[PDB]
């Protein structure tokens, strides 16, 4: 299994994001979403893109793309800060149940899998999640992917930031 | 006019503030909340408090503060990295109009107002918040009220984040 033959699922209405905030990583491919909530915003009155938001967040530091549908249930995110641009698949998504939400999504460069982000309000406990994680694993530098929680700093009386 | 003899309008349900996102703010009183983007969250599926979340984004600086009601239209706010308190107030809400949404709030010390936030979804064109904030200036310490976009930076593509 390489990176580009991973299920490209597809891309639920954006209100379901948004209903299903705030979410924290619960496997992820880099450090950089260790410890990581992720809130989704509708675009602002004023966009002329009308792009919905994903903010990243991890303790005082965050991280925003506007992002916009592509071919094949392709994401097409632009990172608030630089405009670079990345492309985001689903592996799967299972939003708005009776256990609360959860995905797996991933970016490729080919063949490699170069970042991943499994995400939940659910504490990880859907178990299409961890299937996912386990597939995902086996796809070139895959082996990267871990636990995004061992070592995430105390909190001070909020649940989804600190 | 003193600070406590603010108006302590009726806060709206917190849905109403989450439909509104994302939200910029016009006047404020500190330099912290210029430049500033305010998004409101949902309490997490796993927060015991269910208190929701308001995060001030301020380019990729992040603050995060979990609040609760309190007597007399008060807000009470715990910050997510500290766990200090905050108690707000709101001089007025208008939310979700056809012209989009608007409040100003503040918080007292005494007598003083020691911050202010004026904040839009419409680049500030609700006649109340020019109105309110004309009010909020003749109290004590609201004469350092002021517009909160006159220095900011330059977008790369993203509307309410940079
Ligand atoms: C959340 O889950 C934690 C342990 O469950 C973990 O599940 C997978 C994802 C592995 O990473 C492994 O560490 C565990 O099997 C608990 O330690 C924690 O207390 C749980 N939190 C709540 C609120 O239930
Ligand atoms: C948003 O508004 C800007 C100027 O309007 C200002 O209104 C008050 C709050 C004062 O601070 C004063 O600077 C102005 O009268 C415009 O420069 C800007 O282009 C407007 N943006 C859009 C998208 O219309
Ligand atoms: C895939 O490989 C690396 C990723 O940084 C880079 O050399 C290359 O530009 C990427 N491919 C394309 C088509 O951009
Ligand atoms: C109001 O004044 C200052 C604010 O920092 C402080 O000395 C005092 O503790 C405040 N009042 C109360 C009751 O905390
Ligand atoms: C991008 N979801
Ligand atoms: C606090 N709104």
């Amino acid at each position: 299994l390489t990176c580009d033959q991973l299920p490209k699922a597809a891309i639920n209405p954006i209100q379901e994001f948004i209903d299903s905030n705030p979410l924290e990583f619960e496997y992820v491919l880099t450090e950089t979403f260790e410890c990581t909530t992720r809130i989704y915003v509708q675009p602002a009155r004023w966009s002329t893109t009308k792009a919905p938001t994903a903010l990243d967040i991890k303790g005082t530091q965050i991280m925003a793309y506007d992002f916009v549908g592509g071919p094949e249930n392709s994401a097409h995110l632009n990172e608030c800060h630089t405009g670079d641009k990345q492309v985001w698949y689903f592996q799967y998504t299972n939003l708005l149940t009776d256990n609360g939400s959860s995905y797996c999504a991933y970016r490729c460069n080919g063949t490699e899998i170069i970042e991943y982000k499994c995400a939940s309000n659910n504490n990880g406990t859907d178990p299409l999640q961890h299937q996912a994680m386990e597939v995902a694993k086996t796809v070139p530098n895959g082996d990267k992917i871990h636990y995004a929680k061992s070592n995430c700093p105390e909190t001070h009386g909020c649940f989804a930031f600190y």
